[PDB]
C-alpha cells in the first residue's frame, strides 16, 4: 500500500529529496530509451529484471509518454552517477553514460517491493516513492574479489557472483585465478598450467580452469554489469600450481607435488633463473590480451620463502612487464616496501594487529604518491568468521561482525597516509573453506553491501544506527532472490 522510503537504498545516495505521490508500474508501463543503443542495452536489462515478477510486457521503446525513461544527457553526474526522478507520471533516470543508467536501475530495484525480485508473477502493487535522488560515488575503486584458486567456481557461478556484486554498485571484479592449489586460466605458451596445475583444489576435488573462451565470456558478462575485471596472477609466492606443472621453474629443477592443503608462504618462483621471467612475460602477455581493463594484479603477498632482497629484485624486474603490455600494476601491500613503480597501486590487507613499522611503510609509499586500495583483513575480508560460532570462514584476523565491517572511514584509517592517496576499497572473498555458491553467499551477505557503501556514499551519510535499518530492509529482497545470508543479531531484521 505504501512505497519503501526514497532513502532506504544501499549505498546511501549522495542526495535524497522525497516528495509527491509515488509512481505505480502497471501493465501499460513502457521503458523508454530514445535513440541511444547504449541506453537500449540498459532498458533491456531493466525489462529482464521486471518482467518475471510483474508479468507485464514492459516493451523497450524509443518514443513514448510517461512510464520509465532512461535518458543519456550532459549533466553533473560524472561517469558513474545519475539522477532518478519519480512521481505519479513516471520515473526518469538520467546520466552521462550507460554505467550511470545502470547504477540508477540498481537503486530503482531497491525502491521497488521485494517481490519484484521473484521469478514468477506476483500481485504487486509496484510502487516507487516520489522524489528526486542525485547520486555520485565517493571513490572510484569499489571492488569485490573472488578466489577461484582454492576452490574452483564455474563460469556460471562467477556470473552469479557478478550479479550479486552489481546490486551494490561495485565497479571492479578482482579474480584471484592462481594460487598454490590451482591455476585457473589456459595459457597457450605453457599448456600444462591449466591441465595439470588446474587439475585439483583444496580438499583434493577435481578443480577446473577457464579456457580462453570461458574467460572472455566472464569478462564480457562482467562488462555488461559495469564491472572492470582485474585479474591476479600471484607472484612470486602462492605459486605452487605453476611450480608443480613445470619442473624448470623451481630453483632445484624438481616439480613439487600438487598442493590440496590450506597452508601459506611455502612456495616461491626462482628469482635468479632467466626462465622465470620468460614464464612471467608469456603469462602476463596472454592475460593482457584477454584483459580490456586497465590493471594487472601481480599479488606479492606471503612470499615467506623469498628473502627480502630477492623479493625486491623480482618485483623490480616484473613491474616493467606489466607496463610493456600496457597495463597498470596492482600488488598486495608487501609491494610498498619493494620499490613500487610510478602509478602502481597497492592493496592494503593489514589489520589492527599488523606491526606499526609495517603500517608506516605503506603510509610512506602513500605519502610518496602510491595509490592505496583498502581491504583490511579485520574489516572487509568476507571469509572472516562473524563470531566464534560461524561454521565456515577463518578467524586469523579475529572476528568481524557486521558493524565492525561497516563502521570505519577509509579517509581516516591508515595513520600517516594522506586521504587523497586512498583510491577506494575492496571486499575480498577467499575460498579455503567455501566450496559451493550458497556458502559464498552466506559469507558475502550481509557485509558485502556495507563495503560497497564505504566505496560509494559520502562520509556525511555514514552512520551505523541508520545504516543497519537500511540493511535490514534488504533481507526480503535477498529472500526473493534466493540469497542465503547471515542473520546477524546486530541488525534489526523484520
Ligand atoms: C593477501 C592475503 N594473503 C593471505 C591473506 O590475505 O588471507 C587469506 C585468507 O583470509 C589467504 O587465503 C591469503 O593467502
Amino acid at each position: 500500500a505504501e512505497p519503501t522510503p526514497l532513502d532506504r537504498v544501499i549505498p546511501a545516495p549522495a542526495s535524497v529529496e522525497p516528495g509527491g505521490a509515488p509512481y505505480r508500474i502497471t501493465r501499460g508501463t513502457h521503458i523508454r530509451v530514445d535513440d541511444s543503443r547504449e541506453a537500449r542495452r540498459v532498458g533491456d536489462y531493466l525489462a529482464d529484471l521486471l518482467r518475471p515478477a510483474t508479468g507485464y510486457r514492459l516493451p523497450v521503446t524509443s518514443h513514448g509518454h510517461g512510464g520509465i525513461r532512461l535518458r543519456l544527457a550532459e549533466g553533473p553526474y560524472g561517469d558513474e552517477g545519475y539522477r532518478l526522478d519519480s512521481g505519479r507520471e513516471g520515473v526518469t533516470i538520467t546520466a552521462r553514460k550507460a554505467a550511470g543508467l545502470f547504477h540508477g536501475v540498481q537503486t530503482l530495484r531497491q525502491l521497488l517491493p521485494a517481490a519484484v525480485e521473484k521469478d514468477s508473477a506476483q500481485p504487486g502493487p509496484w510502487l516507487v516513492a516520489g522524489g528526486t535522488i542525485e547520486d555520485t560515488p565517493r571513490y572510484a575503486w569499489r571492488s569485490a574479489m573472488l578466489d577461484v584458486s582454492r576452490h574452483f567456481f564455474s563460469v556460471d557461478e562467477v556470473k552469479r557472483y557478478i550479479d550479486r556484486v552489481a546490486l551494490y554498485k561495485y565497479n571492479k571484479l578482482h579474480l584471484h585465478i592462481s594460487d598454490d592449489q590451482g591455476w585457473r586460466l589456459a595459457i597457450d605458451s605453457w599448456p600444462r598450467l591449466a591441465t595439470y596445475g588446474g587439475s585439483t583444489e583444496v580438499g583434493g576435488g577435481p578443480g577446473g580452469h577457464y579456457t580462453k573462451a570461458d574467460y572472455e565470456e566472464i569478462v564480457r558478462y562482467a562488462a555488461s554489469r559495469h564491472l572492470e575485471v582485474v585479474p591476479e596472477i600471484d607472484m612470486p609466492g602462492h605459486t605452487n600450481a605453476a611450480l608443480a606443472s613445470y619442473a624448470e621453474l623451481n630453483c632445484d629443477g624438481v616439480a613439487p607435488p600438487l598442493y590440496t592443503g590450506t597452508k601459506v608462504g611455502f612456495s616461491t618462483l626462482c628469482v635468479d633463473k632467466d626462465v622465470t621471467y620468460d614464464f612471467v612475460d608469456d603469462v602476463l602477455g596472454e592475460l593482457a590480451a584477454l584483459t580490456p581493463g586497465r590493471y594487472l594484479h601481480i599479488g606479492g603477498d606471503q612470499a615467506h620463502s623469498t628473502p627480502q632482497a630477492d623479493f625486491v629484485a623480482f618485483m623490480k624486474r616484473v613491474q616493467p612487464i606489466v607496463a610493456k603490455y600496457g597495463k597498470t600494476v596492482v600488488g598486495w601491500h608487501q609491494l610498498a616496501g619493494a620499490e613500487p613503480v610510478e602509478g602502481a597501486l597497492v592493496q592494503y590487507w593489514g589489520l589492527d594487529r599488523t606491526s606499526d613499522a609495517e603500517k608506516a611503510q605503506v603510509a610512506a609509499a602513500a605519502r610518496n604518491g602510491t595509490g592505496l586500495i583498502l581491504s583490511p583483513a579485520d574489516r572487509t575480508y568476507l571469509d572472516m568468521k562473524y563470531t566464534k560460532d560461524t561454521p565456515l570462514g577463518l578467524s586469523w584476523a579475529g572476528y568481524v561482525e557486521v558493524r565492525r565491517s561497516y563502521d570505519w572511514d577509509p579517509a581516516a584509517y591508515l595513520p600517516g597516509a594522506p586521504a587523497e592517496a586512498v583510491r577506494g576499497v575492496e571486499a575480498p572473498l577467499w575460498t579455503e573453506t567455501l566450496s559451493d555458491p550458497d556458502q559464498l553467499d552466506f559469507m558475502a551477505f550481509p557485509r558485502l553491501p556495507g563495503v560497497a557503501e564505504l566505496g560509494w556514499s559520502p562520509a556525511s551519510t555514514h552512520d551505523w544506527d541508520t545504516y543497519k535499518v537500511r540493511l535490514a530492509g534488504q533481507a526480503p529482497h535477498w529472500e526473493a532472490m534466493g540469497i542465503d545470508y547471515y542473520r546477524s543479531p546486530q541488525v534489526p531484521w523484520t
